[PDB]
């Protein structure tokens, strides 16, 4: 079969084409010890990749090799791919073609270097690089719609009509889940809790998933929060301490709709989606309005579907119908579409073979993909 | 085999790798006239004409001329063992200067010419003896009381505590509270009796206020001890008040916090992700922690400090007095450690800097 | 003397009739603070207009009041007109009339609202609105020709023969310098440079004017860039960082000749020029061929005149001779023509007096101007 | 005249506007018995019978019962002035919650009944002292360290950094490295002696590596300090190791980067059109930035991280220990500021929300 690896900014999802769920889902971090070793002959590792780092994170400096959807550390990225191909999938990469994903509007050297590593280090026989937003449309089983893919470093919109993509209407916002974690780390010190280290960033990310939510009306909710203590929630720290947050629950996800909280000048995701639709042709805006697909993990906040529907409804004309498609499996929608695409007879002639790479070099990926 | 020696503040242990107990342990003291030099139990006698000083006091050497005398005594006179024929494993102290370890490597490689050398932290060896990997070691000896937290074999030097209350000050404090009973123990010949009476009839009470009331209302807690000259004395509340100084250092006028507060402070200075594993592994070391009920007392004290959800376990092995030497004997016998010995050739090629491992 | 004002989409040019150069030229932006003031007193204002907004653009949200030759915000436009009359020209509009310009095929409310403001807010004694393309012919001293005024929001062609304008052959293209700046903004992301805020858009605009140029043959130039790095130029940002672009230099201006780069169905400027000539009478097509008066800021790219000459020649019969008239001062040809027109004794009857407006309302801009 | 307050993490400075130095400077410590409470140096004198806890230890009040005692101790005892006649100007740390600044207005107008007041940011007042409106302020103090970028009077709260390493942590590290030489600095009385050693003998080396080699090979860097008991102690390389924790926070087990990289990171998080002006205006303030050579060291470190074409200028006025108070003293006396006092009449007609005016 063919591997379908979705190397995101926050998580790595590997598996085999033709399945329905990823086989390996682990954080994309590499940790190194920051203290000195004292015990004798313990076999203490100098680098931890994946779930090993998350279990020993109290004595490590966790670092993401991918930031904002761009691979900045290439020595660390080869370690993560080695962990995926050997310690997680337990396969020989020389026998399976690999399908990779990449966010739109990325540097041309980010995609070229992936081709060089896959073809010269792991010696795969074929490969292909796909766009994450296109793959999210395969999972939903539709050919017309606009995909809002919010992950850990990139929030991009891609409008597709009858299988045709419009590159001029593609947006890309660099506000995503990691920026929400950092913002929540800052608004927590107002209550007294100080989270600083990279290890404690993972703790705050845990608080964000369990408690944070999106309010339908931000102004009304803020008045309710201060009026009574009916919104406070208690979270227990790993060391037994109990912290309480009352209004930081809905202020952190509000950065998506009000990017001025983190000092950004760009508009919210609700306005960015409307802008992308208006850039398309007038005769295709009606179908794009009713087909709003959301993928990625950052689109999993409770109430984000109801909030997004209400905001776009005000901007759009009253005659038009607005529908937001939020499947419960939208976290793994990019991978599922990759498995569907890689399991198609027509796609079998679109792989980049080793022979083509041996004549045109790593620059063939732009012409083919 | 190898030679395992413990550089204790008051007692120096010696032996071979493989034994279940040190062969020769002596209260190492140096003596100089005020017959050229005296060291060990011999220097205890005729001490009036000798200069008795503590070399290792506060767990740091501070005197290299006296230190070489102790090592000379513990090999030629205590074991009848030639140092140049067998490797020697020494024990360092937590938070020790690199130059302090630097000189220790040079001294035996030149004066004694030992074939192989290795030095280990005393708190680490106490953790090795229990066979554990993660835990905070309360090493209470004769001069110092350390709190060394270790996680996955990675010590945290910024969270290592240090206290100056130990067994030596407990014995001296016992004298200051035994004079009001009519007994006079100024003379050093009677110091050993006070130390002996401390190791026999001293226990730590769970509730200090309740124990004080019991010892006064009724004579049930009173016990009798016979002095060597033939006189029998009875000690009342002194049985538990003297060990209470560890938890209440203000008894001897000190300002520092007790061992229960010192342990909690060291835990809170560690990373939040490793505090849970340190709560469940509280290892004991040294002979100052052989007071009955000390393990039960500190479990209650730390519990009131730690969060209610956290689980507290106090590990107090019955051989905690010799834990450091036992851990050294176990470590020197493992095949993994066999390749970590610092050979003489490595020292010659590089210098004293090899020991920085 | 009578004031002449050239209200452009990106630049404002003002001066007096009779002079040869505009008195004061400044960007047409109105920036407002987005951060929080913390210092006591200070010269902090509510809105900065013109150069004072370009100098403080780091902490302001720049907003162009005119887009695509249409005034969107009618309150920020009054600020710019007030800035021009009182702060830049330092004259009282009460004492002399003003000459205004407008793009062809514009909304009828654009002319009416401009007339109402001048006669009431500033109470000018008279006013007149002149077509920019007509004025550009005055500066060249010609009565027959076809103009290619390419500004910042609108590109248009107006054929004139012996002082007679042909309304049916008048063209208008909504592709201009601002769209080229946005296109260059997107294609700089392929090298890793991310410009997002409105302040950083001005930085990109400076790169376009200093580095971008027009290639004689697009296919030949593309191969040269890949063959060797003999077309790379470095640019120093205000931060001090050095950026390098070698292939984007001749691709951004190519959007004018190939509008499909930004996803548009319209033809290129060379094809639009040919279409305008064809719709005119056959007898006068010979004169228009050799009188291609090129003007506007966007037409200042090096080699654009040669490229237009080669393109039109291929479409035109070999017998006809194609001549491109590109004066070195074409950046202000619209203003210079207005200076010449307002200095004519025959033009004094064409002014719209205040008495006429009071008895006819703001609609008088159509019956005479 | 109007009073000026400089509420700090470890030292408060009060006085009157128009002067050149604070009239009264005392520590911000309130201690309860372990005669209701003791504030300032009086609590430090009776430390043995009081629990010394700081309301501010990290810039934020977080204790509103102790500051009704510290403010009371300042006006009624330190300055000997009834607060109900002069308006007071209090300062607050950057990134302060809107509720914290709202609570000061509530306390002042009711508990103290001051005739109008004002709350200003500490970083802003440090810029007023140097007569600037554009720059980035490194306000290193006793409990926290901030990097506050200001451009033409408009702050950038999204780029304000915060480091919890300050002078208090440097004194503790100096205490630890002094034990390696055998000096026993344990009690809080000896901490004040250690504080005086740091303030008179510790400096910042231009480069750490070459100074280490020079110190280890010569005694020219050694300096002798005379203890209050007449003892003479000597410090060698420890002089430039205590302040080096500012640039290498890993010395005390902290993960964050030094003050040189924190400032550069703060600059790079601002708009690209304002970074050139922030590079040339680096204003230092606070007590901890008084080390000899910190300004020269900071310029060298930021220069490497910045592009070559840029120009870096560190602006350290000689009296930067009281820059925050001096800025408040200058600001209150100006006739322009006389119109922006938060008059008590406003606080009566409306709520305490007018503190955001
Ligand atoms: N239930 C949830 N609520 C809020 N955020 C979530 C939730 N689940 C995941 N996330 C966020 O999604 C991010 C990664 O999700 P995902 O899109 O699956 O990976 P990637 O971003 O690598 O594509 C994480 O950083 C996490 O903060
Ligand atoms: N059973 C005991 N009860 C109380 N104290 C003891 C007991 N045994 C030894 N001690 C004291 O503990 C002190 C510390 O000795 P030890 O724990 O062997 O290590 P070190 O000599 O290195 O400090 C000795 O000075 C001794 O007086
Ligand atoms: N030398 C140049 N090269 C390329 N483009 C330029 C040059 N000079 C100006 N431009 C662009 O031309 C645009 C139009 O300017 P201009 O026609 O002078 O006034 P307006 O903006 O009113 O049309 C400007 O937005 C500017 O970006
Ligand atoms: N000359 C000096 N050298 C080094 N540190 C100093 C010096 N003077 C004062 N300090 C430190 O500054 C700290 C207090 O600084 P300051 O900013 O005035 O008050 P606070 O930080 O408490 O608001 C003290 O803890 C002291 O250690
Ligand atoms: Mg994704
Ligand atoms: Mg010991
Ligand atoms: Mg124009
Ligand atoms: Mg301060």
């Amino acid at each position: 079969t063919a591997l379908v690896c979705d190397n995101g900014s926050g998580l790595v999802k590997a598996g085999f084409a033709g399945d329905d769920a990823p086989r390996a889902v682990f954080p994309s971090i590499v940790g190194r010890p920051r203290h000195q070793g004292v015990m004798v002959g313990m076999g203490q590792k100098d680098s931890y990749v994946g779930d090993e780092a998350q279990s020993k994170r109290g004595i490590l400096t966790l670092k993401y090799p991918i930031e904002h959807g761009i691979i900045t550390n290439w020595d660390d990225m080869e370690k993560i791919w080695h962990h995926t191909f050997y310690n997680e999938l337990r396969v020989a990469p020389e026998e399976h073609p690999t399908l990779l994903t990449e966010a739109p509007l990325n540097p041309k050297a980010n995609r070229e270097k992936m081709t060089q590593i896959m073809f010269e280090t792991f010696n795969v026989p074929a490969m292909y690089v796909a766009i994450q937003a296109v793959l999210s449309l395969y999972a939903s089983g539709r050919t017309t719609g606009i995909v809002l893919d919010s992950g850990d470093g990139v929030t991009h919109n891609v409008p597709i009509y009858e299988g045709y993509a419009l590159p001029h209407a593609i947006m890309r916002l660099d506000l995503a889940g990691r920026d929400l974690t950092d913002y929540l780390m800052k608004i927590l010190t107002e209550r007294g809790y100080s989270f600083v280290t990279t290890a404690e960033r993972e703790i705050v990310r845990d608080i964000k998933e369990k408690l944070c939510y999106v309010a339908l009306d931000f102004e009304n909710e803020m008045a309710t929060a201060a009026s009574s203590s009916s919104l406070e929630k208690s979270y227990e720290l790993p060391d037994g301490q109990v912290i309480t947050i009352g209004n930081e629950r809905f202020r952190c996800p509000e950065t998506l709709f009000q990017p001025s909280f983190i000092g950004m000048e760009s508009a919210g995701i609700h306005e960015t989606t409307y802008n992308s639709i208006m850039k398309c042709d007038i005769d295709i805006r009606k179908d794009l309005y009713a087909n709003n697909v959301m993928s990625g993990g950052t689109t999993m906040y409770p109430g984000i579907a109801d909030r997004m529907q209400k905001e776009i409804t005000a901007l759009a004309p009253s005659t038009m119908k607005i529908k937001i498609i939020a499947p419960p499996e939208r976290k793994y929608s990019v991978w599922i579409g990759g498995s569907i695409l890689a399991s198609l007879s027509t796609f079998q002639q679109m792989w980049i073979t080793k022979q083509e790479y041996d004549e045109a070099g790593p620059s063939i990926v732009h012409r083919k993909c």
